[PDB]
């Protein structure tokens, strides 16, 4: 499973100064796709992000490309060169009411009514399509304020008509909250695991999306997938990526979290997890650190511990064939899991999330430095070559250490007590190859 | 115990275009059986399925055969060539009301009042016999809708007379739910176990059905039957089969399920199991994964664990001789079970559910591919010969892997994101002998043939 050419899959191209509500295609592409000037369209990017836009023809736009500005790209979680899909969006109703909120660092020193100075002029007679979760910037007077759509009615998208009530009351959204959302883990945040992610799409996502495929040929897909491998290889990261990328309902079950609960509560929470999944099928259940809740029914002296293992076995068996629920799990101690959980019809497929090679190490180093300020002498391939035996977590730690060393080198220009770090220290901060070589000397993968 | 020739046992034969309410016999058969034109009859198929029909003579019908259409065959869970039984059904009364529901995939884009367009014209002045659980198809305008009979009054069958109230209101039945039902496990879904299924019928079904036989000769039949053998040999499958085939009440007790319950709740559920069985006798109790609830009273450090074992012992002893309850159990670790449970009067009979041979393996492979699209080059006897050391579960896994490989080969025509798989990919999908060879050559099937020489 790689990415196939389809007529509605298009490469993201720039449109500086373009309005937030507009995307451009070439006329032949529009003709191919049966899209007419002014049509509302639905765009799909990464990590299940969507955007509703107006489509306009552009004779400077290549057939295979879509022009869109930076606001739309950010909402779609995509960069220039990425691929998106476009489809008609005919069903879109005029809005009854919408609720948007300002981002806290764009309104410090509250001056000017937000509705009157920003939103009213932005939406005035424009009939903008909007979607819940959109972030958009607006200029008002000599200032710019960033807003988030928190709710729309109808949900999750509508047209902002003259009659749509615009609510902007409440506590401003924190930049840190939205920045945490903005860099939620996707498949792109996973290095050195191309083969495994493909195993995962074929065993988990494909049967949940297209069960007709499996019915057609007359095969029941396996329902239990164990990720295993040593610590820090990316098992939990992959879970986060699946959670954020899948089209199914996702229910995370954390091993130590169940085990931390009162006797009786552990079992109950497991049952509720499976029930929620079932009710919301198609669904994925992910049981992280499976060994914590399901060790061999001999290496648990506790009656409650054996009981919880029994409870999971019952829940795995209890999942009807037509439930459309795939259970994923992860462990760094697979030989410690009760063998009963590994029988036909339970966890009977396995995916080795192991030690990356040099090429995978480089992938991982590029991912973990993407938001890091690097000097021009940083050679990551050279770092990749010198980190044999390192897994993903050792590489992220190495990157952090090089950064921390870069900061340590300015401790002669920082005083802990100042309320403000000197701007020119802030502006010039870069991680150098030397900082990396120094971390390479401190890095111990154990 | 094999199948005996009886005058009312007949071979299922085709009747294309026949009405859903009609079966045909030869006139001599009808004479033999004392059946007259238009009589209502009760048909019995597999997995306790029944059908009520009208019987008509047919001079093209062999004496030993019964003609019936595809609707009736599906209701009886039988195919062409299977045997069914027929008997008069004189007791049948006009229904006060019946309730049916459409199948969801037959009503998408809800066009038409279902009663007026389909049911009314289907039942109009026809006086159709119908049974709870029947599925039947009806054409109305340019469409066809499949319905299930969910309830009848009287129950479970009646005649749909002019004055019978037909209800079709409610949420449509899911096709997936009925496909699951249709493919519920029977004795035909168990391969390579002929000898053991006979042991089971002789030790379980026979004393429950004909206790007089055992009384007459003066013998108390054993009341505890332990199925044992290695993992994936079909112990649970057999339990499913028995549950769906037996004429008795069936109460399943799952080991890990009892063990997952609160201290005190485990013991209570065991008691309730035995009580329900007793109240509903003749009954079978099946305790799957017995080792989970009854390991040796030394290899359990838990007071509650020892208490549960004691509870089962008490419940086994507590079953009066006239209770008409047979307890089956299954385990893949029989030497781990408390020896007290294997004394005279408890689990004192045993059935070895073991490794199949090549002929058994082939049976298993035909069962597991019956609903699978096979290419013409698939040679299952050859697959049987190349799976030494394989049990049932390994054969089902082998089949699934071949099919999964077949799908993997089309991953250049499938994009995960499409709403719809391309039709001609759907239509042409078949598992080939190469797909099977690929599955056979895999680490796991290959490591497994060494295991049993
Ligand atoms: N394949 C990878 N690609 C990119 N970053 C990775 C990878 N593996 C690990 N990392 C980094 O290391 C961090 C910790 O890894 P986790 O996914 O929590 O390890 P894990 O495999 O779940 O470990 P265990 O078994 O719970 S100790 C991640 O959150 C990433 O920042
Ligand atoms: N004799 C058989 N005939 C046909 N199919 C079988 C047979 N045995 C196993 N299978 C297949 O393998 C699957 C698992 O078999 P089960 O009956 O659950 O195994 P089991 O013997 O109960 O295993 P344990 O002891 O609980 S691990 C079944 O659902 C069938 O698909
Ligand atoms: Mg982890
Ligand atoms: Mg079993």
């Amino acid at each position: 499973l790689k990415q196939k050419n389809r007529p509605n899959r298009l490469i993201v191209d720039e449109a500086i100064n373009e309005d937030n509500s507009v995307v451009s295609l070439s006329q032949p592409k529009m003709d191919e796709l049966q899209l007419f000037r002014g049509d509302t369209v639905l765009l799909k990017g990464k990590k299940r992000r969507e955007a509703v836009c107006i489509v306009l023809s552009d004779d400077t736009c290549s057939d295979e490309k879509i022009r869109m500005n930076r606001v739309v790209r950010n909402n779609l979680r995509v960069r220039l060169g990425d691929v998106i899909s476009i489809q008609p969006c005919p069903d879109v109703k005029y809005g009854k009411r919408i609720h948007v909120l300002p981002i806290d660092d764009t309104v410090e020193g509250i001056t000017g009514n937000l509705f009157e100075v920003y939103l009213k002029p932005y939406f005035l007679e424009a009939y903008r399509p909007i979607r819940k979760g959109d972030i958009f910037l607006v200029h008002g007077g000599m200032r710019a304020v960033e807003f988030k759509v928190v709710e729309t009615d109808p949900s999750p998208y509508c047209i902002v008509a003259p009659d749509t009530v615009i609510h902007c009351e409440g506590e401003p959204i924190k930049r840190e909250d939205e920045e945490e959302s903005l860099n939620e883990v996707g498949y792109d945040d996973i290095g050195g695991c191309r083969k495994q992610l493909a195993q995962i799409k074929e065993m988990v996502e494909l049967p949940l999306r297209h069960p007709a495929l499996f019915k057609a040929i007359g095969v029941k897909p396996p329902r239990g997938i164990l990720l295993y491998g040593p610590p820090g290889t990316g098992k939990t990261l992959i879970a986060r990526a699946v959670a954020n990328e899948t089209g199914a309902f996702f229910f995370l079950i954390n091993g130590p979290e169940i085990m931390s609960k009162l006797a009786g509560e552990s079992e109950s929470n497991l049952r509720k997890a499976f029930e929620e999944a079932e009710k919301n099928a198609p669904a994925i259940i992910f049981i992280d650190e499976l060994d914590a809740i399901a060790p061999k029914r001999e290496k648990t002296h506790g009656e409650v511990e054996r009981r919880i293992v029994s409870q999971l076995l019952t829940l795995m068996d209890g999942l009807k064939q037509r439930a459309h629920v795939i259970v994923m799990a992860a462990t760094n101690r697979p030989n410690s899991i009760d063998p009963a959980l590994r029988r036909f019809g339970r966890f009977d497929r396995e995916v080795d999330i192991g030690i990356p090679d040099a090429t995978g190490r480089l992938e991982i180093l590029q991912i973990h430095t993407k938001n890091m300020k690097l000097a021009d002498d940083v050679d990551l391939e050279q770092v990749a070559n010198e980190t044999h035996g390192h897994v993903g977590a050792d590489l992220a730690a190495l990157c952090s250490e090089a950064a921390l060393q870069a900061i340590r080198k300015k401790m002669d220009l920082i005083d802990l007590e100042d309320e403000t770090i000197d701007a020119e220290v802030m502006n010039s901060l870069a991680v150098t190859m030397d900082d990396f070589r120094w971390a390479l000397s401190q890095s111990n993968p154990s």
